[PDB]
């Protein structure tokens, strides 16, 4: 199979600057060279160049709506494209709002995809529930059908089409859910596993369940939107919104490992790595490396080891 | 329901000074303001002013027996009082010897209460088994019926009445048990879950069992005596007796979360936070915050999120 | 039963210097005094003095083959000796190549011993698969029968006799396995538990299985070759090859605790503690202490507590 890396240097999803430098760091850490060393064909599509919407006024609270809608519009296009040619797409973050784009384009080509969202937050606030207008905290609201018409059309997102229903998404690692957001996920009966659940069930049973819950009936394509903040800050320090008491490096890799084992990985998102927010070089290198690590996991790299087939090492 | 906070500025339970500054820090961290934000009525009763027994000579090894017996006698009184008015009491530590008082007063009003003791130590040494005379390491021995008459009447505790039996208490997080103490908990067949058990069973099954074990027959009031030392030192550094390889921040919150879910929380103890023992501001703030956090957990605050009923966030 | 401590100050197993200072640190931390405090007879055999083979030229890639073969030859001798007198041997590392010696001597006296290898690495590279000639990464290859003749005789190991088969060893905590090494452990069908397994099954079930797998039929002597690198670097920092996402202090102690509980402990290896590789005093003391701790665990020390029999602490 083919693997296509698409850098999305974007950050207007939220106020903190730096995230755009994200895909650069990941590459510098050698994500591509390493990926090539797996059983997959690696094609680096490069870094999208986003056009900045001049005079992008705040639609109510929502900030930079037009810039974020144009950034995402453009991505969904590139993603739909490579997805069409049969290659798995791997979007490197800036912030998480690029998920609207990533998930959209992919949805075009595979409308029956299910989404596994590993993150500390739900990011399901609507333009009417956010406290800040940071669109990085509203991604899943633009993609959800059940939430269509539940909020006023946003300047620039007119191209968006609610592609999945609350019965196709599964959250893992939740621990900082705004009140509104909690209502939304309870009302729509969305399947999640808050940290408390991971604690109660153990990362193992968690996957076991998320799978039989998303692939019990039909075996469909899987979209992994992994928000590097879903791991405890100790592991991924250089982030915009760290929240303590989260997934461990081990648990993180177990998810990507089980996901690889299903062979249904269709699209990936390695978002929120902010090279500038490291309190020391270590913290950033630390973050950038577990990010690069989680990815390689989705594509083979097993912790027990890997040997090349048809070769007798004896 | 009503919630009443009672600060117990005491520290003669053990040699290290500072713990009395405990309830102050917790408040400074805003325990009250936050508590108010939950579905409970918060009443701050203030900080008990303890009278210091002049010329309190060591009854054998037991140190400051009269001061500690007067401190606890006074608390049990305030606790019995508010417990009577139907409010849940939440005692902020100084040291853990204040538990004799806390558990006693509460027992008066609800003699059928069971006690869940989350701690690094058993604290079940009798005046005849301690190595030091620190009464903070003997609390459960004054409350236990099975241990009545097993030791010399202590100067000042004459008011105490063994209110519970070894069949009403459950330990969670044990890892530093003196030889004598181990004998005592084995002989009396007390139900506990040493770290090794948490490890073998997982915090999940642990609660599942401690509940069917304490609430299988009758559903009675629960007394949670939480010793901040029960978490690994990494999480609650500013303590008098850190012991490595203990509960994680996650596990800690899981217990308080499952306890809230039973709706039987009758009384709480947030003990051993010692603002002065922090090797850096961080460590204390770190400690003080996970303490404040565990509390809010017992009273609603779920990690998956919380939304106010009857309100349509859409 | 008797306990015999044998210090092996060796380090030519790998390029990084310092590991020889290993057994010294452990002793300084008071391993012996503490061990004495358990229900075992402690005899300190001292520190072997290794003769340095002059002009030890590299056999192909394998470095210091003669020095390492003489170091191990000598150890196997001392170990076979004390093992003969019926005492349990406890070898303190330098590097892990001393395992050839340790396991060999022991095998002489108890040819039916099974080996539990707690380590981050497999250390099963043969002189023909290593990238470096560091023999510390080849120990299990010299001891395995199935790998006999699979590589050219090495200068100094002529005395070695493949004592165990791939059906007697069990790995726990694997996470950094070279490609060759992975082939070897897959081809020979060796039973292991890579971190992913620990994650999936939980340290509890892991032991439960490793036991019924090694002691289901016959109850034989157990050799515990514990490589301090098997725990996450956070816990045992001062090592030559740290690899993140490994066993936790808790899990580590759980293994040594379950192993003690089988009563079949015949020989031990506390290897890779490198006092000089600590980035600060703390890190080394931290490392040296969890090492000393794991040992005491294998010999009684329970986390729930220990009391001396026939003594009424009341
Ligand atoms: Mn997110
Ligand atoms: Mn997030
Ligand atoms: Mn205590
Ligand atoms: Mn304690
Ligand atoms: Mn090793
Ligand atoms: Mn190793």
């Amino acid at each position: 199979k083919p693997i296509e890396i698409i850098g999305a240097p974007f950050s207007k999803g939220q106020p903190r600057g730096g995230v755009e430098k994200g895909p650069a760091a990941l590459r510098k850490a050698g994500l591509v060279e390493k990926l090539k060393e797996t059983e997959y064909n690696v094609r680096d599509h490069g870094d999208l160049a986003f056009v900045d919407v001049p005079n992008d006024s705040p639609f109510q609270i929502v900030k930079n709506p037009r810039s974020v809608g144009k950034a995402n519009e453009q991505l969904a296009a590139v993603v739909a494209e490579t997805q069409k040619n049969g290659t798995i797409s791997v979007v490197l973050g800036g912030d998480h709002s690029m998920a609207i784009g990533s998930i959209s384009g992919h949805a075009r080509v595979h409308p029956d995809l299910c989404v596994i969202w590993v993150d500390a937050h739900t990011d399901i606030n609507t333009p009417l529930t956010t406290s800040s207008g940071n669109l990085h905290g509203q991604p899943v609201a633009f993609l959800l059908k059940e939430l269509k018409g539940k909020f006023p059309d946003v300047p620039g997102f007119s191209w968006v089409t609610p592609c999945i229903s609350a019965k196709d998404i599964v959250y893992i690692g939740l621990r900082d859910v705004d009140p509104g957001e909690h209502y939304i996920i309870k009302t729509l009966g969305i399947k999640y596993f808050s940290m408390t659940e991971v604690d109660k069930l153990g990362i193992g049973k968690v996957m076991e369940e998320t799978f039989s819950y998303l692939l019990g009936r039909k075996k469909r394509p899987i979209h992994l939107s992994f928000d590097v903040e879903g791991l405890d800050p100790v592991f991924t320090p250089a982030t915009g919104t760290p929240v303590v008491g989260g997934l461990s490096y081990r648990e993180g890799l177990y998810i990507t490992e089980e996901i690889y084992k299903t062979g249904l990985l269709s699209g990936l998102d390695i978002m929120e790595v902010n090279p500038t927010l490291g309190k020391t070089p270590e913290e950033v290198t630390r973050t950038v490396n577990t990010a690069v690590a989680l990815t390689l996991s989705c594509f083979g790299t097993k912790r027990e080891g890997n040997h090349k087939p048809e070769t007798d090492y004896l």
